């Protein structure tokens, strides 16, 4: 959701050597615009990277040349770009190119009204199993808002403390117990156990079904399956494996705090259910701009010889979380 939102032109700074364009700051994003398209304070529809914008030469002539066939529809995937050393992310169009939003307000999500959908990398061949049912409605999914979209929330949380973990580039995976049922899920579906299903294999490998059966509580262990043939196997692992990053308390419909999650992992491991965790870095006391957070995102991954996709920050009360994706990672890996 909110691929296209009405946002406010922030600081507008010139681009040396290029006089037809200039650099516009939209929340935490930097977005290249045609010169004089906006002034600071102007409103416009901002389209985030990963938006897919169906072909339309009169509304989106600036995307005419990057049109591709994507799930049977012709349009443009909005990706990170660096053109003359200037980072550029997203599309920012003045409001008067959208006469049907004339009465909308700043901050409105105009995604459906504009027909924007989301581009996604092809999901891994062996992570597409047999579906057993919907993703359980009593378990939260694992979406993380971007630090770029959280400027006022980054300031209100000044002084709060955050668990910092490495963001692993795999697939979201959930293993849960609710009363007399234990299932294994992908990002969007609960799956059937088969000999080839990867999620089920990684859950049997670390005995985490037996772990939830030992703990006797309604919990969802949420983590990332990574490894061979999963999103290009950044970490160069052999085989595939699950790395926990969250535990959802189903009965209380809230996530466990980081210390609760580490205590629960401790008791699992200690009882012979060794479930690995995404790498944990130093707790961070928040006193930063989004630019500063974004600058932290680059670094070593689980495999400390590769550059990580980014970092995830989870407040110590478990009630506020976000991710910061490394823009170097986005400029190196075009399928992200
Ligand atoms: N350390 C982490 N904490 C939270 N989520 C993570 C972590 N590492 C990887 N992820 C994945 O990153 C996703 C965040 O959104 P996305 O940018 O759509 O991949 C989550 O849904 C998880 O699948
Ligand atoms: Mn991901």
């Amino acid at each position: 959701r909110k691929l296209a939102t009405i946002r406010t032109a922030g600081e507008i700074t010139p681009i040396a050597g290029a006089e037809a364009i200039e650099c516009c700051h939209v929340d935490g994003w930097t977005c290249v615009i045609k010169k004089g398209e906006f002034k600071q304070g102007d409103r416009g529809v901002y389209f985030e990277i990963d938006s897919f914008i169906k072909e339309d030469n009169d509304r989106y002539p600036m995307l005419s040349k990057q049109v591709i066939d994507y799930e049977g529809q012709r349009g443009t995937r909005l990706r990170t770009a660096r053109l003359r050393g200037q980072l550029s992310q997203g599309l920012f169009l003045p409001m008067d190119r959208f006469p049907e939003l004339a009465s909308n307000q700043v901050g409105d999500d105009v995604t459906e009204i504009l027909g924007i959908t989301k581009w996604e990398p092809p999901i891994s061949t062996n992570l597409s199993g047999e579906i057993l049912g919907e993703f359980p409605t009593f378990i939260s999914k694992t979406d993380q808002e971007r630090v770029q979209n959280l400027i006022p929330q980054i300031e209100e949380n000044k002084g709060q403390k955050f668990e910092v973990t490495v963001m692993l580039d795999g697939s979201s995976m959930t293993v849960y117990r609710k009363d007399d049922h234990i299932g294994v899920c992908g990002r969007n579906w609960e799956l059937r156990e088969t000999a080839t299903n990867a999620q089920w294999h990684a859950a049997r490998r670390n005995k985490m079904i037996e772990g939830l059966q030992f703990l006797n509580r309604n919990l969802a262990l949420q983590g990332e399956i990574i490894g061979e043939s999963i999103q290009g196997n950044l970490e160069k692992l052999k085989g595939q494996d699950f790395y926990l990053f969250d535990i959802y308390d189903i009965d209380k419909a809230q996530y466990l705090t980081p210390i609760e999650r580490q205590s629960l992992v401790k008791q699992l491991n200690d009882n012979g259910f060794t479930v690995k965790h995404v790498p944990i870095l130093d707790d961070l006391e928040l006193n930063h701009t989004a630019e500063q957070i974004l600058a932290m995102a680059d670094g070593p991954s689980l495999n400390k010889n590769v550059k990580r996709e980014g970092l995830v920050f989870k407040r110590l009360d478990g009630k506020f979380s976000f991710k910061a994706i490394s823009n170097a990672y986005l400029e190196k890996h075009k399928d992200r």
